[PDB]
């Protein structure tokens, strides 16, 4: 069985979010060395008890995606799944006290018209490249992990994303988040993941054209995400997807902050759809089976650390379960029971290969 990997995916995504958020305290700080100092003072990662560390918007929206997928059930109509996603995204705004939700997410969640034909579609917008689509998409790969479902994974990740983030930098982050989760479910070596994404982007672009909404804008803005990813994979020596990655000789906390800023759009690494999954991926590649290593690279840094953490913790949980994770990092986590229940339901659906009714 692999059910514990689904449970770890949902629970450790949320634990990562909570750890990388610290009730909004890391953001006053916005400095990796200062965060790691505070971490040490609190007793290091294994000492942290998340009982009073609330999850943020990332987990609220990830749960919204997951609950919509579960409610849609077996062999769903995509019209019904998209109604349910839009409804869950709009309704989850009620749970945002203290959670610092993002601009595009909030604005567009309020505009959706779940129940109306194409009611969850919004226009293209140049400013919709934040990481809010990426942070909430991983469980699409839990639901649709089979090779036979790859077109569905593409479509659902993109459309879930562009309910709030109608810009390729935004929604291709959702594709990466979902796709790498499916890769992890299938035990695909992480060194192969980037190349897999690059090879699939033409099929994502095909879907955008065939779907037919804002084709010109979407295709004219595509190069940012694709170039960022190509360049990142070349830097790590993994564009070929058949070689282990190589890291800089000097790559401690301060160097990682400078690198994350180098990837970023507006100065804060991980705040966009391209770089949130990229930083999570960089952390996965370096960390292997070490939760602590993962945390030190993806949860504790001066950028958008709750959001890189939410993605990284999900992928890592799928691969490694709870091995080496201090129980205090999740035992009293907000929504733990709910996350577990949803994980089990996703496992029931995902582990059983099925076929959707496409649009
Ligand atoms: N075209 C673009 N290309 C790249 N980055 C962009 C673009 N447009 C905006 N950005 C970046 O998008 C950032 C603004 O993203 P926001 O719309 O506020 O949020 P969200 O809806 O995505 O929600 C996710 C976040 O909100 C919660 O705090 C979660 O924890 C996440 O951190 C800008 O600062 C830009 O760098
Ligand atoms: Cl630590
Ligand atoms: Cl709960
Ligand atoms: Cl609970
Ligand atoms: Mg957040
Ligand atoms: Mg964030």
């Amino acid at each position: 069985g692999g059910m514990e990997k689904y449970v770890a995916a949902m629970v450790l995504s949320a634990a990562g979010d909570a750890l990388g958020y610290y009730n909004g305290k890391w953001e006053f700080l916005q400095d990796g060395e200062k965060i790691h100092r505070q971490l040490a003072q609190l007793g290091g990662l294994d000492a942290l008890d998340v009982g009073r560390w609330r999850v943020s918007d990332d987990t609220v929206m990830h749960l919204a995606t997951a609950e919509a997928l579960v409610e849609a059930g077996k062999a769903p109509k995509l019209t019904q799944l998209y109604y349910l996603l839009a409804k869950h995204y709009q309704d989850c705004m009620e749970d945002m006290d203290g959670r610092a939700p993002g601009g595009a997410s909030v604005h567009n969640a309020m505009q959706l018209k779940p129940g109306k034909p194409n009611g969850w579609r919004i226009p293209f917008n140049s400013h919709e490249g934040g990481c809010g689509a990426a942070m909430r998409a991983m469980c699409i790969g839990l639901r649709f992990p089979h090779h036979s479902q790859l077109d569905t994974l593409i479509q659902v990740s993109i459309e879930s994303g562009r309910m709030t983030h109608h810009h390729p930098t935004g929604y291709l982050g959702a594709l990466a988040s979902a796709l790498f989760t499916a890769y992890a479910v299938n035990s695909r070596p992480p060194l192969q993941w980037g190349k897999g994404l690059m090879e699939l982007l033409p099929e994502a672009k095909k879907y955008i054209v065939q779907s037919g909404y804002f084709v010109e804008e979407n295709l004219q803005h595509w190069s940012y995400f694709q170039t960022k990813w190509e360049n990142y994979l070349k830097l790590r020596g993994i564009l070929d997807g058949e070689s282990a990655p190589t890291f800089p000789e000097s790559f401690g906390v301060k160097e990682r902050d400078q690198f994350y800023t180098s990837l970023s759009y507006s100065g804060w690494g991980g705040s966009s759809g391209h770089d949130a999954p990229m930083i999570a991926y960089d952390a996965v590649l370096a960390a292997g089976d070490s939760w602590k290593e993962l945390a030190h690279r993806a949860f504790f840094h001066g950028g958008d650390s709750d959001s890189t953490a939410a993605i990284a913790g999900c992928w890592w949980g799928v691969m490694y379960g709870f091995k080496g994770v201090s129980p205090s990092n999740y035992e009293k986590l907000e929504y733990r029971n709910r996350l577990e229940e949803t994980a089990r339901a996703l496992y029931s659906l995902g582990s059983k290969e099925d076929t959707v009714i496409s649009l």
